[PDB]
Parts: C-alpha cells; structure tokens; sequence
C-alpha cells in the first residue's frame, strides 16, 4: 500500500502549522477538533486565527518559519503558498523524525490528510492518495450515503459497554458474539436515537442475557475461480469473519487479499486429505470459525463432502458456501455460454484424474447436444482426444482450453478436437477443456481480453 | 473527534515493532506491505519471521527490548503478550515523540490501527476503537463488498488524466460528471486490471467523445439461485451502478432489495425472449447502465447468450457476471454434493427443442441434475428404470433451493414420480449415489 492509514491520538501532542491562510485555517480546524496543542507559524493570517487564538485554542507565531517550532512536535503541516518555504519545513520535519503534510504537495511530504467522515467514534478516512482529490470528494459523499444515521450513537452505546462486555465475556470469541447481536439490533438503535433508556435497558440485559454458543465451525467456502469480484456475498462475509481461513493454491491471490488481516491462514496445497480434515477438524475443536476456503464449488470435484463427513462424526458444526465454479467462470470469461439455443441441451462437469481403477465412459460423454468440461485432465488431454473421436464426436468439434479462467493471467487456446492434445500442451495447470458447439460463440461473446 | 486519522508515507522509515507472535507478524504483514523498514525485536520468533528475515524484507533483533532501537523510528508497535513490555515500548515512544500502538490496548498510546480497506492508492480506513473490531469488520466487510478490487488502478489513471479532463470540460459539474462515470466504467477498470492498453485508450477517448450522458452499456448477471448471499460481488456492484434493472420471476426478492433504490425497473417474467432482447438493446442505446438480471448463471439454461448477440451486433458494450447455477446452490443447501470420492466421475445439468438421450441419461457413476424438468418428470421415473437404472437409486428434488422456502423431498428412483408432484417450480430433480449423502450434510435447517 501506498500509504499507512493510523488513527493519531493527538490530545496534549504538539503540532505546527506553517502558513496563515485559508489552507491552513482548514488543517488547522482539523487538528483542534483532535485535541492538538497547535502552533501555527506565519507570516500573516487570516482572521479566523485570531478568533482562535483570542480563545486561547492555539499559539501564533507570526514571522518567517522558524525550524525550532518543530523541536517539540509530533505532526508538521507546511500550508504556504511558498513551495520553498514548504519545503524547508519539510526538511525541518523530516531530520526530526516528524510527520509531515505538505498541502499543496501530496507526494512531497510523509502522511496525507484524508478525507474525514466522523461518526464519533466510528470514524473512516478516505483518501485516493491525493493525486485524485475528486474521487475523496466523492466516495467521501458515497460512504456518508452509505453509514446509518445514528451508527455514532449506537458505536458509542458500543464504548459504554465494553468495559462490561470484557467483565461478562472471558474470550474473544463471546466478545465478538455478543457484538455481533449488538450491532445488528434495529430496536436498539432506534431507542438509543429516541433517547429511550428504558427501552435501550431492556434490549441490553436480554442481549448479556442471551447463551452465547461456544461451538467452532467450519464453512466450506467456493472461492470462485479466481477473480475476486466472484466471491459470493456469503463467501465474503465468512473469511472476513473467520479465525483460520484453510486454503489451497487454487484460490487465487486476490480472493486471499479479502480475507480479514487477523485470520490465521493454512496452506495446504502441495497434501493427503486425511490431514486436512484433522486440521479443520483441530481448529475447529478448539472453537474458532474456520474456513476452509476451496477454489471454485466446494462440491464439484471439491473433495468437499469428504472433509464433511468427518466433522459431522465429531459433531462439529459445519456449512458450505456454494462458489461459481471453474465451468461458470471460464465460459462466462471466455465468451463460451455452457448452454445455447440448441447447440448444448446438457453441460456435463467431468474430472480428467480418475480413481486408479478404472477409466470414463466414453460412449456416454461422445453424446451430441453436450458441453463437455474437463476437470484437471490436462495430463489426459491426448487421451480424452482419442477416446472422444473414438466413440464418436466429430473430428472437428470445437475445443477451447481456459488457463487461470477470470482472472488477469487467463488465457484462452481454441480449436477442433483433433488439436486437443497440441492445444493442452499451450496451457498449464490450472486449465478446463470445453468440448463442444457452444465453443464457437467466442467470436460473437468475448468481452474478456486476450491475454 | 478523538482520533485524527492521517495516512503515513512508511516507504524507507524505520518502525520498530516489538513481540514476534502471530499479533505481531499481522501488523508486520501490514507495515512491510506499506514499505516499512522494519525491525522486530523480541524474545523469541515465530518462524514467518525468521523466512522474513531470511529474504532481507527486515531486521530481527532477538532478545529483551532495547529502547535505543527506536533511536530513528517513526512508529512503533508493542505486539507483545507482556503489558509490562508494551508499556516499556510505549514511555519510550513517547519519550522520543514516536506515534505507538499498542496492540492489545488501543488506549494506551499514540495511535491506533484502523480497519483497512486497501485499493491503493485509494484507501478506506474505519475505526471505532479497538480490542474487538465487530463494527469496524461490518463495515470493512461492506465496503470490501462494494469496492472492486481494481479501482485502485482506476484511481491512479484518473490522477494523470485530471489535466486532460479540466482543458476539455469547463464547469466543475461537467468534470464531476465525467468522474462519476469513468470510476463505474467496466471496460476501462477490466482493461487497466488487464494491462491491456489498447482497450484503455479507446476506453479512454470513448469518455470523452461520447455524450456526458451516455454511458449505456448491459451488463448480465447471474442473480444465483435465490439466497441474496450467492449473488457475487461483482454482480452486487453490477446492480448498484445501474441506470436500469431488467429481471424475472427466477431472481429473488432478495436480490431485486439490493437493487439502487433510483433504478428502472423492467420486469420481463410472465413474455417472449425477442421482446426482451429488445427491451435491453433499446435501454443500452438510449445511454442507460442495464442490467439484466437472471436467475442462477446467465449462461446455463438462461437464454443469456442468446441477450448478447442483439447487443454485439449493434455496438453496445456489454459483461457477463456469472452466477451460482441452481445445481451447485442446491447441491450446497440440500447436503448433495454433486461429486463425492468414486460415487460420480461426471454431472450432467440436463433441462426438462428436440430430444433427449435416455440410455445416456441412465448410465452408472453420474450425477444428474434436471432443470425445468418437473413435468417430465413421470417420463423420468419411467425411462431411466426402462433403461438399466437400479431401482434403489437414490433422487432428490429440491424446491426453492436456497431459499427460506427451500424444500427438499428425496427417495429412490421408483418413488420419483410421485415426488415429483410433491413440489412445485422452480425445481432441480437430482438422480444419484450422492443423494444418499444429504443424511451426513444437510446443514440447511
Ligand atoms: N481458474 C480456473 N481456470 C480454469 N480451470 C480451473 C480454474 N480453477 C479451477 N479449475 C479447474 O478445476 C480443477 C480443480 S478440481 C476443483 C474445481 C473446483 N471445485 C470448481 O468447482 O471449479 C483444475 O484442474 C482446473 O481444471
Ligand atoms: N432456487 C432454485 N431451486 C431449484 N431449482 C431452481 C432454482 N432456481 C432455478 N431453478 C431451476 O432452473 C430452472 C430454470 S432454467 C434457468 C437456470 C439458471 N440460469 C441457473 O443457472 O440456475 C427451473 O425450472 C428450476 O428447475
């Protein structure tokens, strides 16, 4: 990230301003909402500076800068017109260790003022690093669209009680329970905004009331193919809750940017599944929300049902959380509708890797009037190939095969199954073969990219 | 207004951190990624630290803490377990006018860390005090939600283009206008996340030579199979941006409640499909964002390729934003899987113009899924036992999968027919072994 967003305790904390203007009469208004002890250093000022400092809220000093302002501070902000004056005092600044904004100059400084939305003490800054002050401007407004009016007073009920939650509650986990309830009770927003104590009472007691359930749990969640934007609203609101998110290499990077920072994650990828199951089956026991997050579906080739039956034998609560599987993703992403008109009146999802014993039925997956998708069969493409001609599907059926379909490394190789074999050889893993008509509708239905 | 927030430039500045547990890695997780030079003093060290160390990405210091290593900090950070360490890490901190956080207590030093919204170098940051973070992860999570995780990249371009912008349109709401457009174009946020540059340009040049008031383009998205929850994030940003929302019967209430309160809404249930066709072309070229909403995936049994070849023939731009089909909803919400171990080498998604192959249909290790297949579903029973299918194979039909009106009734193939009549549309019709699996997994209740 470009920047380190920290909320600064300034109470009692010198702060210097260096400029006089209406620039800095906004910095400077900033500040004194926060409690800083501020001195504002400047040639001249506007008149709101000496309403200020009349009321004894700040300290003038009116001349040039004068760098030992700084010697005591723990913020700087240069707001002159004079860039070389901003800039010694960033210099100033920057010798001493001090954070410091340069208004005019968003780059040149250290830290940036953000955008500001107070709904004390829930408070949200937005900046788009000031090179764009329009989307701040704008997304500021969105956010203010966005926060319930009386969020403030609910959040600060929140602080009055959580000296009492951390007395009732010993875990972090009851803790979060209890403020989960909290926060989602309408009629306890409403009485606290209608200044109604009686009833703000009588929500509280029954919500500390309430038997919180101490059980971990485990969500099977479909990450999706890769894309983040396919995550599911539901798969979103498990990893940014869970405690451990299980994961393999096939969720992508971006869809592991989302889960919450405090979650533990687990690798897995290369491992036998009988210790993975010990492993969700270990954290779980232990009571905290695991995710065990799989790319795609959890139940197409997702060894997902197996992984359950193992923690309903060790009565562990357990959910799944369907994901747009790899067949979704890629056809919506390459163009490549599973079904169409009468081109494909069955979509058929097929695993390439088979169990030891035995092999595929080929009559049955030669069938016209199919969409067949090939899962991990890249190692089996020239077999799949030959059988697939073998039992009858015409030499010229379209093949595409989608490499990292959705995301930013998709790539995309088509043509005739008799090119199946050379075309698999294009790709790696992770990569679906679909077979079948719907594969020449690319041309009309790209809307993706092309590598 | 009790804490200022203030967004620190951390590329190349010393920060301390003290402690070496997973509390402490997570705020160095965070600060590394903010380009912090790091070093880490603690008793001991959990091993990501010693990998971290390794790569030269900081500086362990192993051992008691030694308030001389914050000499040229700018922040600190006291991620131990000890209060009487943090406590230390904070007066000397202090002492040296070093901003601090002390993990385990927000108020107990100079700043906190706020919940994070990274889409840099936009950046969201909420807070209400720390410890337990419920607040901040509600709107954390929402804002995740809402925010694509490429608008970073939009928000980048538009700080060069804001020259070019001012020198063409000359009143402030003419320019605030063009924003609001270009951060919600798709086509530009996919071709800057694409790296592809050419899309960029022509997108670019497009929003300056087209209207201020066109931005008409349709969007398919896949409302997934009822559960407001299965709709994807994309797909819940596709449907606020939109100037117009054109759905059926198949999407939810529950999607259509997180539909832009200022939206057109055109309902095209029961309506044929050139109609509808019609309907969203005529909608794109009067400079309108459309969305088309339908139920499950677009491209599975929706028609939804059939809406897209109107639209690229007469120039409009368009995206697909894929569903949660009603087969993997269901199979999650009813406890099926659709594959499971040696049970089912393939699923089929069949629909209920032509014919339909029955041997096929019949054959061992499937798993079959029937969409609109309710009335033949007497057939079913019929032909499948007609074709070598074991009389005791379990089937499942699941009604209203994800809903709160979900039902699923389930038997063997022999009492299929009877229910059939049992549930009503819209319903999948699920025939194989991993029915039998619902006892284990049916966590829907
Ligand atoms: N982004 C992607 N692009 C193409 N194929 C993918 C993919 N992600 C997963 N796959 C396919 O899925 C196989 C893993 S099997 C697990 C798939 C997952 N449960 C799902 O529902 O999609 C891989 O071998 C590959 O064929
Ligand atoms: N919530 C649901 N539960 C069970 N079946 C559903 C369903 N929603 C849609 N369907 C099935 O889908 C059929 C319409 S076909 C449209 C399917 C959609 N495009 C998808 O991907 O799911 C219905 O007849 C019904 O059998």
């Amino acid at each position: 990230m470009d920047h380190l967003p920290i909320f600064c305790q300034l109470r009692d904390r010198d702060c210097l301003i260096v400029g006089g203007g209406d620039v800095a009469e906004r910095k400077a208004r900033l500040l004194l909402e926060a409690g800083a002890r501020l001195t504002v250093n400047a040639l001249t000022f506007i008149p709101q500076f000496t309403v200020w400092a009349n009321e004894g809220m700040l300290t003038l000093v009116e001349g040039p800068f004068d760098e030992t302002l700084l010697d005591s501070c723990w913020l700087a902000i240069a707001a002159t017109d004079d860039d070389t004056v901003n800039q010694r005092v960033s210099d100033a600044a920057e010798s001493r260790r001090i954070f410091c904004n340069v208004v005019d100059a968003p780059k040149a400084a250290s830290f940036i003022m953000p955008s500001i939305i107070d709904r004390s003490p829930l408070m949200v800054a937005v900046s788009a690093g000031g090179t764009s002050g329009v989307l701040a401007r704008l997304l500021r407004e969105k956010l203010e669209s966005l926060l319930p009016q009386h969020l403030g007073q609910v959040a600060r009920y929140a602080g009055q009680l959580r000296a009492r939650v951390k007395k009732q509650f010993a875990t972090m986990g009851e803790r979060r329970r209890f403020w989960e309830k909290f926060f989602v009770n309408d009629r306890l927003a409403q009485s606290l905004a209608n200044a109604d104590e009686k009833a703000v009472n009588a929500t509280t007691e029954r919500l500390f009331s309430e038997p919180l359930d101490h059980r971990g749990e485990v969500v099977l969640v479909g990450a999706g193919p890769g894309d983040a934007g396919l995550l599911t609203l539901k798969g979103l609101q498990q990893i940014q809750q869970a405690d451990i998110v299980v994961y393999d290499r096939l969720v992508s990077d971006d869809i592991m940017n989302l889960v919450r920072r405090d979650a533990d994650r687990v690798f897995v990828g290369k491992v036998p599944q009988e210790e993975i199951n010990q492993i969700l089956l270990r954290e779980a026991q232990k009571g905290k929300r695991v995710v065990r997050l799989k790319g795609g579906d959890p139940f197409i080739f997702g060894r997902g049902g197996e992984e359950l039956e193992t923690l309903c034998h060790a009565g562990i609560p357990f959910s799944v959380v369907p994901g747009i599987t790899a067949a979704s993703g890629c056809s919506a992403y390459s163009g490549i509708p599973l079904t169409h008109r009468d081109y494909a009146q069955s979509v058929r999802l097929v695993t390439g890797h088979l169990k030891t014993g035995g092999e595929l039925d080929w009559e049955n997956l030669a069938a016209e009037k199919q969409t067949l998708v090939f899962y991990m069969g890249l190692n089996q493409a020239a077999t799949i190939q030959e059988k697939l001609i073998a039992f009858g599907m015409q030499a010229d059926m379209p093949v595409a095969l989608v490499e990292n379909g959705t995301s930013v490394k998709q790539r995309v190789v088509h043509g005739v199954l008799t090119q199946l074999g050379e075309l698999a050889q294009q790709v790696e893993s992770p990569a679906l073969i679909i077979v079948g008509r719907v594969v020449a509708l690319r041309d009309k239905l790209n809307w993706f990219s092309n590598h």
